[PDB]
């Protein structure tokens, strides 16, 4: 679902192609605001499983108390606020794909229950003894350094190497060539469909400073600013004077 055939996303399109035929565990790693539920769309929609389903588990989005329910789903009365049963992310995900996103916010009690499943396919709903067992692909991802994790004993050892199989560094926003303005003009549709306006091109600085900064926070913040222009401006055209800080003044 990416855009653009920059160099290094060249190298990621040939490793998503190949790791797509396998059932081997992804674990995507890169910095913040680079496409990691991207990539993992991307691995699903050219595996064998494509017709399947593809669910995401954002971990960090769930209070941590709460991921066990997400991922196995729990009975009614599991805990005091389960008004009702629940299927979780491992059941919706039977026979597809299933992200473990922001994978190490888990704590360690849940990642032991983790590698169980991953061992064996087998799971218990939280408040249940009773075993089912699903069939997912696993893709993984994280914006902490995963082996740092390992070594701060806030990471099992064994879950890392169990699901550090096929590894993928995603390539920052500022190391992709011309995918930046591509994503740019992408963006720039889509949020004009959002907000009733009609930009359709970016002056030359503007390119220029699109394609100079560092843009620390990736595409994400790409996605900010782009945001920010379409919200507050009304153009055909994207002018240097509409670019937000501090986006000129942090280049400088
Ligand atoms: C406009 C569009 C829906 C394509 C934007 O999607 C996102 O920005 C997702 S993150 C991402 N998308 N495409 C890329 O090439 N790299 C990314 O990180």
């Amino acid at each position: 679902g990416f855009i653009g055939n920059s160099l290094p996303m060249q190298a990621v399109y040939r490793v998503i192609e190949s790791a797509a035929s396998s059932k081997a565990t992804v674990f995507i790693t890169g910095e913040s605001g680079t496409g990691k539920e991207v990539c993992a769309e991307a691995i699903h929609a050219a595996s064998p499983r494509h017709d399947k389903p593809f669910i995401a588990l954002n971990c960090a989005a769930i209070p941590k108390d709460l991921i066990e329910s997400e991922l196995f789903g729990h009975v009614k009365g599991a805990f005091t606020g389960a008004s009702t049963e629940r299927q979780g992310a491992v059941e919706m995900a039977h026979n597809g794909t299933l992200m473990l996103d922001e994978l190490c916010e888990m704590d360690l009690d849940l990642q032991s229950k983790l590698l169980r499943f991953i061992q064996t396919g087998t799971y218990q709903k939280v408040g249940s003894s009773k075993m089912s067992s699903v069939d997912v692909r696993f893709v993984c991802a994280t914006n902490r350094n995963p082996w740092e994790e390992v070594q701060e004993g806030r990471f099992r050892e064994d879950l890392y190497y169990r699901l550090h199989v096929i590894p993928i560094s995603l390539p920052p926003l500022r190391e992709r060539g011309g995918d930046i303005i591509e994503i740019a003009h992408a963006l720039l549709g889509l949020m004009s469909l959002e907000e009733g306006k009609s930009f359709s091109r970016f002056s030359e600085p503007v390119l220029r400073l699109f394609e100079s900064y560092s843009w620390p926070g990736n595409v994400r913040e790409l996605q900010n600013v782009i945001r920010n222009i379409v919200v507050l401006n009304t153009d055909d055209e994207v002018k240097l004077e509409m670019v937000p800080p501090p986006i000129l003044e942090h280049h400088h």
